[PDB]
């Protein structure tokens, strides 16, 4: 219990030092393909690889805070990092949804709607990404609870070619005891949200599933090769 609320607020710090919230950032927007849909505007995709892969190093630096985690093997945070990169990219994304303005906000507060995702790289996959986000919102998470959902997704042991499966297991334990812990605390009239934030994982592997997919034609697109993190992230 004293242990349980230390890894509730280091989790929940190293989150927020990560990933500033949408409320602390000076949003700004561009003019870029900004009225119709095309196949990439490749001045939009050169920005969002670039946020893409300094979020990637912002997720390597949350993992590297999470207790524990360093403890693991280096192959296995490595095979950790690569299988839940993208999964917390989406999350983290949508978090940062405006429904009023329907426009997604990057660390930097680059504000892009949604034709503008679309164009940047997202493609046909963006409105399955904007439906997600808009049923994330109704859950009304707060960034300690983002945080640790993050977390669990990352340190889990099911991941294919883990050297230590059980330790990764032992690791999400305490974990999955502090949402559940954190959550209903903040909010007991509402029980359910515990288990429908874990069914979230679900749906974020299925739409980092399907990120997979679209960069595979995205290659086909773009006028180089993808930037090196985001290539390690989809082996
Ligand atoms: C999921 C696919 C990835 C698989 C794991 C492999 C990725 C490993 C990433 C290690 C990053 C190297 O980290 C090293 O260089 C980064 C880039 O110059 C520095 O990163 C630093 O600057 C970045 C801005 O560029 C900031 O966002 C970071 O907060 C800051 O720490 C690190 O402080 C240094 O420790
Ligand atoms: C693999 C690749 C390059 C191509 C395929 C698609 C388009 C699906 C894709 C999508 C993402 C992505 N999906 O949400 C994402 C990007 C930038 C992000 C920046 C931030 C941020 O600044 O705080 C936060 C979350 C982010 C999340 C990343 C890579 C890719």
């Amino acid at each position: 219990s004293p242990q349980l609320e230390e890894l509730i607020t280091k989790v929940s710090k190293a989150h927020q030092e990560t990933f500033p919230s949408l409320c602390q950032l000076g949003k700004y927007t561009t003019n870029s393909s900004a009225d119709h849909r095309v196949q990439l505007d490749l001045g939009l995709w050169d920005k969002f690889s670039e946020l893409a892969t300094k979020c990637i190093i912002k997720i390597v630096e949350f993992a590297k805070r999470l207790p524990g985690f360093t403890g693991l093997s280096i192959a296995d945070q490595i095979t950790l990092l690569k299988a839940a990169c993208l999964d917390i990219l989406m999350l983290r994304i949508c978090t940062r949804y405006t429904p009023e303005q329907d426009t997604m906000t990057f660390s930097d507060g680059l504000t892009l709607n949604r034709t503008q995702m679309h164009n940047a790289g997202f493609g046909p996959l963006t409105d399955l990404v904007f439906a997600f986000a808009g049923q994330l919102l109704p859950l009304e998470m707060d960034d300690t609870e983002t945080g640790l959902l993050s977390a669990i997704c990352l340190i889990c042991g099911d991941r294919m070619d883990l050297e230590e499966p059980e330790k990764v297991d032992k690791l999400q334990e305490p974990l999955l005891e502090a949402l559940r812990l954190y959550a209903r605390r903040r909010r007991p009239s509402q029980p359910y949200m515990f288990p429908r934030m874990l069914m979230k994982i679900t749906d974020l592997r299925g739409i980092s599933t399907k990120g997979a997919e679209r960069a595979i034609t995205l290659k086909m697109e773009i006028p180089g090769p993808m930037p090196p993190l985001i290539r390690e992230m989809l082996e």
